[PDB]
Parts: structure tokens; C-alpha cells; sequence
């Protein structure tokens, strides 16, 4: 293929002239930023791009500019195209290893100045932190080299090519290559120089090239440790190295964005609290091993660090070069079948975090990454998986300093090889225990393809060697969803040779033939349990443990049943936790035309919005946080289920259990919320508990002092005693009032002092109910009892299909008889309505009786619903009344769960209390769907201006409710597409279907499904 | 402006003022192809583009004339089916238009409706949402 350049279709051409990967250290004196505006031009294919060996700056000066770093699909006015979202499917034809012939080619150009002294004093390099998909590099019209690996770094020696005065850098960037085949992550396709570019000036005669730091405990009691520091010095003109370790700074250290990101400086004195000092001798190995007496452990719960300074020293005793970094005393092992840190079998409270920003894409400002991690810490997360590639190299100090268990993952995904197979065989489902047999069929294309070994090894080597020295990283991962083949085995051997100190993860390797860990994604409890039992021997020993690298798919309203996963995690030593998918929605900000408005509004794009030929729609929106990286109810729930302290209140006792891996409860203040006075809680070690006699209902665990990125008073954990349903002390007026009852041909009136009740007998509709200045009426379309909800993302694949199939959205009320009688026991009147509630097309439906017992200040509504007929649905979304609220309506207040929404399998984070609608910002989903329900509601007060409240309560059971404004939610593509009525309604529900995680994972669990059955429930509408 | 149908200086009064949508109107097809589809006394015109909102167009201090269509070869098309059509629409945005009269058999367009030869001065705004 001579119409495709050779280097874009050669799997073995991983790079040309790239320097060997070394440990990353930012040094202000060495690094010089080349970020900013670059001359840029985009071409249809390589053959249209100029020969860079002949490109003048005088020519390139005339081009438009683009700012580095940034993706070229994310420019003002979409100048160079729009983002493309695919999940599994490749956006190109599969013809391994050929890219498409039409291959967008971007040529970048800029200049930089070089001194006379500069070329004499320094070795000059160019370092590119990330370029997608690949590029060739030119300096002063001379080819320097080539590079592949979009999320990896690259350094090139530039010394031969540089001149005094102006120097010309030209980068030719290509969108597709043979590399595309191994970069098929479920994310946006975006191109360009999207990470930093630097000019490095290293001291010329001698400099530090690489450093290796390891900490190994000498003992089984993890006290004394060996600190090993090995340095690779390049050049002859040096004497020896010095090394200074400083006194530790405890992990409770206070940080903010400014101090975490501070990059200074040359004359800045790193530290002076010396602890250990070592010097090397002239002509001796530039490495050493030191015994360290009982050092402070580095742990994710307490990220204690020892700062150090490594000095290269010349003959005259002057400092040639300094490295200022840190040491975290930590050892990871596979021990008695568990992932062990410092001897302790840890629990992952994790997320997968992609690089994403709603405007900049994968070109994420560090500022924003910091924001992410602070939020994670604020929500009890202790681990992150780098799905599915290494991040910007500066990010890993953030993990080191804040404390996260990190899985650093190779930039390698092959998923798309399956898509034609899936479609050809009409595959419906993949299961963690059996799906590997399906991937085995196509492994030969890439992961079991010998032509790709060099590429696969390069992804491994690049991953490990850049980040080896970060204590936060405890696991290397071979990539994601790339099938299983010989190349993976090769990667495993290499990684163990390169870095024996860490463990290797790869989910595509079911039996972990070349991994140290077992891993499932989105498994069912039954599947987890099968695996556990088949890998635990008769003695109770297992050889390797199980993590969930992906679980509890956080797409839209959900995920449900995080609770049940967690119970499982705590019950078995074999399970060591999981990482939920995903941290945040991948939405890109754009201008949307509103379906509600006809006008232009800001929105967040998912597949389809940028008009891709092939895309995967709304699967972009699968985070615990929204596109703007702010918490959803998903994140709020997750924080509660993973809380590292359990507080249980029953039988006049508070039981507190420490569920941390390492730290004590000493940092925590326990407050009795009923009294406001604090509770003396003994210092609890991991797994220790205490029972304290108390009359309390509600206990909170809170932070005593600012520590890390958390503030004093920040809530870590809480507990409540279960709250019995109490009937409010409303006094029903049972005194005898004269009441006019008018039973007309169609309409029935009941009028009394301060009361007006009108029912349409033909429809079963309340035309108007006005009691003491407060009015409601039925929000009626076919039925007074409705069943539908705007489908969640989780509803879509199955439950929605069923509910639509059974016409649940077209449920009709057909009145059979209406009975009108004078009031009896204090009653004004009794109106009884007999009807069938059934959808068009169908037999099934409810023989329904609605008894309205009317009092002067109250209306008792008894509902009896008898499920009848053949060919019924399995379940319903919802069941209850819909009422229009009067013009007087202003706000509401409830006793129940809050402040936010709650659903049967997503409710426990929302504690009981009295809540006011005015105190709550109601959550807006990026993708419109079922929202705003409040479950386990004891009573609801609706406030009408100038007329007090209407109190609503269900007899003997708590109920569900939603008060809103909105409609057209089913078909609104974005928040701005949601329509709004001129008045509010109340959705008053007996029951509601759970939420689950079926968009990708298990269906709503049995106990949370709203199964088809008879419904019997009684409501009171009490008017003040 | 005037609608729902077409309007011309001496043939416009049946077309009352209001807000009109092109989607609500079956545009009239003449048995003999000729000048058609003009809208006179137009206050403003909104052109809707998919996924990008509207372009608003208005003439300063006087109402204007406009036609939005598809068609050409109208002069020489003998019948409706002889009318040619471009692959895109155009806007004919007019300061002024000659009246219609009844001169095929009867009086010429009356004086006050004739587009007399004279200087033309007019200002348009192309406002993008
Ligand atoms: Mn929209
Ligand atoms: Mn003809």
C-alpha cells in the first residue's frame, strides 16, 4: 500500500529515535514550556501535507494558529471537526494493520530561541507528554524521529539539530495508524497534541538520567525497612552522589490546589529537618541500600511521606543537578491469597477515572484533576483505576500526597474486534465467568498476533518505567478488554523483570495465567460466589483474590444495590472490593436547539449530537458525577455504602465498628445529634467495635480538624435508629355540618362550609377539590391512577421494553358504577367509584374501587386494586395518583428521606428528618429521566400561600412522592429540552420500581422490583 | 407580516397581518409558471437552521419583500412540471417589487404601485441568534 505511508501501517514501528523511558521528575530549572500558540494546518491525508524537510518558518508563519495543548476536534466553531463517540465498535474498517487512506493529518510548527552559552552548557531534548494518535518530529528541517502511544510520553535528543538563534520545531500528527487498533477505549475519539510540550536543558558533561526507589520491609512485623536508591548517571564529569532523607510529614498534612500544584523552585530550600544522610565515593556505584529504623508507613488512609534530596556532585564539590522528591514506606505483596499492603489485606473503595473535561476533553488542566481527587476524598473513595491509560505524569504526586490506592494501566484496548462477531452471532449477553471463550475467538487478530508483540511490550515498558517511584501505585494493569493472548504473557514477564515490587492486573485474563489477581466486571452475586467457591480449597485457602475492576455502572438514575455488593465485600476475605464505573459523565459542552423552547441553549453532548456515522449514544453519560464533574445522587449513595465506620443504633445502644484498613477512629468526633453533645468513643483499631448505652436516635461521625483536603466538621459516617411510622395528630372534624349533595347526570357535587368536591362520574376525575382555600384536582389523561415513569438509562434495555410492550403508558380508567351516599360517622358524604383500569389492546387490568369519604377538613381515599386477566406484565414502573396543585401552591415540606431523591434500592444515604423544599437544589440529570422521587415518606405538607398546609399521609406504610413542573421527559434529549407546565403537580405513589444497574450489569434485584400484584392503600388529605 | 399566502403591492389586502410559519402554508402552484411566492409588507423574517436556531432579518424603517424557494427556469417552463429545482433553497430579499395589475387584458399596473426608476437606499440587518 503505497498510498498509506509505511510507518502508519507497521505495528513494529513503535517509535524512531525515542529515548528510553525513565522515571518522571518535573524540574523547573530543566523544563521549559513550549505550550502556547503554534502555526497549524490540517490536511486530508499524509500525501497532502508538506515535506517537513522543506518547510520554512517563513511559510508556516502564514498559517492560522492553534493552542498547545488542545484537541483539534475541540476548537472555536468546530473549525477542525467534531468529536466522535464509539464504545466498542471501531470507527474505521478493520483491515489490520492498515489505517484508512483518508487520514486527517495536522502539521504543527513553532520556533524557539537558543543562546551561544546554551548549546555549550546543556543537552537539549524535546519531551511530549501526549499526542494522539502518532507523529513524526522535525527540527530545523531535519527528521528527528517518530512515536506511537497516545497517553504515553516521549523524549528525543535534539542536540545534533539545534542552532544559535531561531530554531524550528515541526510536528506532523496523524489521526489513525496501526496503533488505532490497540487504542479502542470506550471514550471520545480526539486528536492532536493534547498534553504539554517541553524543551529540556540537562547539564551537559554529566546529569541524572534515571532513579529507582524501593522500600522493602526487612521483617514480618513490618518495622525496620531497607531503602534502596539506585541512580543512573550519564557522562564522566562527576565525583559522587549525596542523598538526604528528611523527617516525615504525617499524612494528615493540610493541602489545597495551590500547594499541591506549586512547582517552585531553584533557590527554594526543599527541607532542613534532616534524618539520614549518605554520600557515595569517587569511582563507586551510584547506588546504595540503607537500613531505616521503624519508619512511618505510607498508606492511602494516611499518606505519610519522607521528602528527600538527591544531589549530583562534581570534582569541585559543587551541585551539578538536584532531584527533590519523596519516599513512601510501603510494601505490596500477594500474601495468603490477598493483595496485601504492609501485611494488611486492603479494601478498595474505588472508581475508574478517565481523563475528561467538558470543554477541553482529554487535555485536562491539573487544577481540574485536583478538583476530581478532592471530591473523591470528600466522598470516602480510597482508590482509583486509571481507566484505561496513564494520565499526565504530574498527576501521580497528587495520588502520593492525598492517598489513593492506584491501578496504573497500560494504554491498550482491543474491544472492537468483537463487534462484528457479536452482530454476526446475535450475541445478547456476556457474563464474567464465560465471556472469555467469546474473546478467545478473535484474540489472534491482535493480542495473540506476533506482529503486535513489540507494540504490546512498549505499552508495558512505557507504563512502568515512567511511574515506578510512586508509592500510591500498587498495581500495574496490562490494559483493558483486549482479549487474551501471548502478547499479554510477554507483558507480564517484562513487568515482573522491570519492577518486581508490584502486582499485575488484567481482567481479559480470566484464570490469571499471567496476572497476580482475579478480576470481574459487573458480576452478579451468584457469579462472584461461584468463583469464590471454585477457587477456595477444602482448607479455606485461596491462591489469589477477587476485585471488581468495574461494577455498579453509574449511568443516570442509579446505580441500585451498591448496598448488596458491599455486604458481600465485608463478608469474605476473598473479595477485596471494587472500582465503580465511572467517575464522571463524558459530556462535551455545546449549543443545543431546544425541543421545549425552539431556542438555543447550553447542553452536554453524547453520541449522536456531533452527527457521527456510527456512535453509541448516551453511554457517554455513565458517571457518579455529571459532565461538569459535580456529584449526582449516585456519588451521594456511594459515599454512604462505603463509609469506613459503621454506626448501628438499636435497643438503647450505639454500636460503632471501625471499618478502615489501617487508621484509628481518634481523628473522629462522634456527636449525638438528638442532644448536640459529643460521645466519648474509645480509640478503635481496624475491625474493633464498641457498644455504648444511649437514648440517641441519630449519631454522626465527623472530622475533628482540617486534615488532607478535608475540613473540620466534615461528615465521614453516620447512623440512625429506625423510625416507626407515627400517624400525625390531625383532628378530623366529625361534628355534624349541613352538606348539600348534588348527584347530577355526569357530575357529583358535595358542598359544605369551607368545602367543595366535584367528581366527573364519566371519567372518575376530580374536577376540583377546594378545602379551606386550598385546591387540588386530578392531573388526568385516561386514568386517575397512573403507572408510567420516564425510563431511566437502566430501564431502557429491558424493563422499559416490557412496560411499553404491555402498553403501561396507555392505561385507561373505565368507570362502571358510581355510588353516592350521605355521610355516616362524622362523615359529610361517601362517594364510591367502581371501575376497570386497563390499557388499550389488553385483557389485564385492575378491578378498582375508590372510596372517597368526605369530612369537613379531610378526605379519606381508600383504593382497592384487584389484578385480573390473562397476559400480564411482570412489573410496573410506579403506581399512584397525579394531582394538579392550585395557583396558591408555593412550597412543600416532608418527614422522610432527604434532602435529595430516593428509590427502593438507592435510598440509604438519604437519612430521615424533616425537610423543606426551599433548602434543596433538586438534581438536574444530563440525560432527562425519572428523578425527584422521595421514598419512605411518613407525611407530606403542601403549603399554599395565605391558606396554610395540606397534610398527606398513607395509612400503615410510608409512601412515595414527587412534586414538579416538568413533562416531555421521555423524549427530551438534554436538560434544556424538558418542557414545563404553568402549574405544579403532585405525583402521589403507593409504590415504585427499583433502579438497579441494568444498562450494564444486574437487573433490579427481586426485593426491589414492583411486581404485578393487587394494590390496597389508604390516603388522607388533611386540610389545615 | 402579510399571509398566509403571497402578496403584491396591488394584491395584498386579503393577506392580513400576523405571525406565519412556512410549515402551515401550501404555497400556490400556478398552472402557467410565473412570478409567485412574494410576501409584501414584511416586518421581520426568521430563517430556521437545524441545530443552530434562527437568522432574523429586518429592514430599517420600512417593511420589505421576500421569497424563499427552490425553483428556477420559471420564465421558460410551459407547465408546473417543467419547473426546475436547485439542490438548495435561496432567499430573494427585496427592497421593492413592481405591482401586478391586469394588463394581459385591461389596465396597466396603476401608478402608485409601479416600481418607478429612481435611487434606492435601504438598510438590512442580518441578526444571528
Ligand atoms: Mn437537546
Ligand atoms: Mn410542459
Amino acid at each position: 500500500s503505497c498510498l498509506i505511508p509505511e510507518n502508519l501501517r507497521n505495528p513494529k514501528k513503535v517509535h524512531e529515535n525515542r529515548l528510553p523511558t525513565r522515571a518522571y521528575y518535573y524540574d523547573q530549572d530543566i523544563f521549559e514550556s513550549l505550550n502556547g500558540p503554534w502555526a497549524f494546518a490540517l490536511f486530508d491525508a499524509p500525501l497532502d501535507a508538506p515535506d517537513a524537510k522543506n518547510l520554512d518558518w517563513e511559510t508556516a508563519k502564514k498559517w492560522s494558529t492553534i493552542s498547545v495543548p488542545s484537541h483539534w476536534e475541540l476548537q472555536e466553531d468546530w473549525k477542525y471537526g467534531k468529536p466522535i463517540y464509539t464504545n466498542v465498535q471501531y470507527p474505521i474498517p478493520i483491515d489490520i494493520p492498515n489505517p484508512p487512506t483518508v487520514n486527517p493529518t495536522g502539521v504543527y510548527a513553532r520556533t524557539f530561541e537558543l543562546d551561544s552559552k546554551s548549546i555549550e552548557s546543556f543537552e537539549h531534548r524535546l519531551r511530549f507528554e501526549g499526542v494522539d494518535n502518532c507523529y513524526e518530529l522535525y527540527v530545523n528541517g531535519q527528521y528527528v524521529g517518530f512515536n506511537k502511544g497516545s497517553r504515553n510520553g516521549a523524549e528525543f535528543d535534539i542536540q545534533k539539530y539545534v542552532s544559535e538563534g531561531e530554531n524550528l520545531v515541526v510536528v506532523k500528527v496523524f489521526k489513525w495508524s496501526d496503533s488505532t487498533y490497540i487504542e479502542d477505549q470506550d471514550q471520545w475519539w480526539l486528536s492532536g497534541i493534547y498534553r504539554d510540550v517541553s524543551l529540556l536543558k540537562l547539564p551537559k558533561k554529566a546529569h541524572i538520567e534515571d532513579v529507582r526507589v524501593t522500600t522493602t520491609f526487612v521483617d514480618s512485623q513490618y518495622q525496620d525497612a531497607e531503602l534502596s536508591v539506585k541512580v543512573d548517571v550519564q557522562g564522566s564529569s562527576y565525583d559522587h552522589i549525596n542523598f538526604t532523607l528528611y523527617e516525615p510529614e504525617d499524612g494528615s498534612k493540610v493541602y489545597d490546589a495551590s500547594s499541591l500544584l506549586n512547582e517552585e523552585n531553584g533557590n527554594t530550600t526543599f527541607s532542613t529537618k534532616e534524618f539520614i544522610s549518605f554520600s557515595t565515593k569517587k569511582n563507586e556505584e551510584t547506588a546504595f541500600k540503607i537500613n531505616v529504623k521503624a519508619p512511618e508507613h505510607w498508606t492511602a488512609e494516611n499518606p505519610t511521606l519522607y521528602k528527600y534530596q538527591l544531589d549530583l556532585i562534581g570534582s569541585d564539590g559543587s551541585v551539578i543537578q538536584s532531584i527533590k522528591h519523596h519516599v513512601g514506606f510501603r510494601q505490596v505483596e500477594l500474601k495468603d491469597g490477598n493483595i496485601t499492603v504492609n501485611g494488611k489485606d486492603i479494601l478498595f473503595r474505588g472508581v475508574n477515572r478517565h481523563d475528561h473535561h467538558p470543554r477541553f476533553g482529554r487535555a485536562v488542566p491539573l487544577d481540574f484533576v485536583v478538583r476530581d481527587l478532592i471530591l473523591m476524598k470528600k466522598f470516602n473513595i480510597n482508590a482509583v483505576r486509571n481507566s484505561h491509560y496513564p494520565n499526565h505524569p504530574k498527576v501521580y504526586d497528587l495520588f502520593d500526597k492525598l492517598g489513593f490506592w492506584v491501578i496504573d494501566e497500560a494504554d491498550l484496548e482491543t474491544h472492537g474486534v468483537q463487534e462484528p462477531f457479536n452482530r454476526h452471532t446475535n450475541l445478547e449477553a456476556e457474563y464474567p465467568d464465560t465471556k472469555n471463550k467469546l474473546y478467545d475467538v478473535n484474540a489472534h487478530y491482535l493480542s495473540d498476533n506476533p506482529e503486535y508483540e513489540v507494540a504490546y511490550l512498549d505499552r508495558a515498558s512505557q507504563l512502568v518505567l515512567r511511574d515506578v517511584n510512586h508509592p500510591s501505585i500498587i498495581i500495574w494493569s496490562l490494559g483493558n478488554e483486549a482479549c487474551y493472548g501471548r502478547n499479554h504473557k510477554a507483558m507480564y514477564k517484562l513487568i515482573k523483570q522491570l519492577d518486581p515490587t508490584r502486582l499485575v492486573h488484567y481482567e481479559g485474563d480470566l484464570n490469571a495465567l499471567s496476572a497476580d489477581i482475579f478480576s470481574f466486571m459487573y458480576p452478579t452475586f451468584e457469579i462472584m460466589e461461584r468463583w469464590r467457591k471454585n477457587h477456595t480449597d477444602e482448607n479455606g485457602k485461596f491462591e489469589k483474590p477477587l476485585i471488581l475492576c468495574e461494577y455498579g455502572h453509574a449511568m443516570g438514575n442509579g446505580p441500585g444495590s451498591l448496598k448488596e455488593y458491599q455486604e458481600l465485600f465485608y463478608k469474605e476475605k476473598f473479595y477485596q472490593g471494587g472500582f465503580i464505573w465511572e467517575w464522571a459523565n463524558h459530556g462535551i459542552e455545546f449549543e443545543d436547539v431546544s425541543t421545549a423552547d425552539g431556542k438555543l441553549h447550553k447542553a452536554y453532548a453524547y453520541g449522536g449530537d456531533f452527527k457521527e456515522e456510527v456512535h453509541d449514544g448516551v453511554f457517554i453519560m455513565d458517571g457518579l458525577c455529571n459532565s461538569e464533574h459535580n456529584p449526582t445522587p449516585g456519588l451521594v449513595e456511594y459515599k454512604k455504602v462505603i463509609e469506613p465506620v459503621h454506626i448501628k443504633i438499636a435497643h438503647g445502644s450505639v454500636t460503632i465498628t471501625n471499618k478502615h484498613d489501617f487508621i484509628t477512629t481518634d481523628h473522629l468526633l462522634f456527636i449525638d445529634k438528638d442532644t448536640g453533645k459529643t460521645i466519648d468513643v474509645p480509640s478503635l483499631k481496624p475491625e474493633e467495635s464498641v457498644t455504648i448505652p444511649s437514648d440517641t436516635t441519630y449519631v454522626v461521625a465527623v472530622l475533628k480538624d482540617d486534615a488532607g483536603v478535608l475540613k473540620a466538621g466534615h461528615e465521614i459516617a453516620w447512623g440512625q435508629a429506625e423510625l416507626p411510622l407515627k400517624v400525625p395528630d390531625f383532628v378530623t372534624e366529625t361534628a355534624e355540618k349541613a352538606a348539600k349533595i348534588n348527584d347530577g347526570k355526569r357530575y357529583v357535587s358535595v358542598e359544605s362550609s369551607g368545602l367543595h368536591f366535584i367528581l366527573d362520574k364519566l371519567l372518575g376525575k376530580i374536577e376540583s377539590l377546594k378545602v379551606k382555600g386550598k385546591e387540588i384536582s386530578s392531573k388526568f389523561e385516561g386514568s386517575s391512577i397512573t403507572f408510567w415513569r420516564p425510563p431511566t438509562n437502566n430501564d431502557e434495555p429491558r424493563d422499559f421494553k416490557n412496560w411499553k410492550k404491555y402498553n403501561i403508558d396507555l392505561m385507561k380508567q373505565n368507570i362502571h358504577g358510581v355510588s353516592v351516599e350521605k355521610g355516616s360517622n362524622g362523615s359529610l358524604a361517601v362517594v364510591t367509584v367502581n371501575s376497570r383500569i386497563s390499557p388499550v389492546v389488553f385483557y389485564y387490568g385492575f378491578e378498582t374501587v375508590q372510596k372517597y369519604t368526605i369530612f369537613a377538613n379531610k378526605i379519606n381515599l381508600n383504593t382497592s386494586m384487584k389484578l385480573t386477566g390473562e397476559y400480564q406484565p411482570p412489573d410496573f414502573p410506579r403506581v399512584g395518583y397525579e394531582f394538579w396543585l392550585g395557583d396558591s401552591y408555593e412550597s412543600f415540606e416532608w418527614l422522610g428521606r432527604g434532602p435529595g431523591e430516593s428509590y427502593p434500592d438507592k435510598k440509604e444515604s438519604q437519612r430521615f428528618g424533616l425537610y423543606d423544599s426551599k433548602d434543596v437544589e433538586e438534581f438536574v440529570y444530563d440525560y432527562p429521566q425519572e428523578n425527584g422521587n422521595h421514598t419512605d415518606t411518613h407525611f407530606l405538607n403542601i403549603k399554599f400561600e395565605g391558606a396554610g398546609k395540606l397534610s398527606i399521609f398513607q395509612k400503615e406504610k410510608p409512601f412515595n412522592f414527587k412534586i414538579s413542573d416538568e413533562y416531555g421527559v421521555d423524549e427530551a434529549a438534554h436538560a434544556c429540552d424538558v418542557k414545563r407546565y404553568g402549574r405544579h403537580y403532585l405525583r402521589l405513589d403507593h409504590a415504585i420500581h427499583g433502579v438497579g444497574s441494568e444498562a450494564c450489569g444486574p437487573a433490579v434485584l427481586d426485593q426491589y422490583r414492583l411486581k404485578a400484584q393487587d394494590f390496597n392503600f389508604e390516603f388522607d388529605l388533611a386540610f389545615e
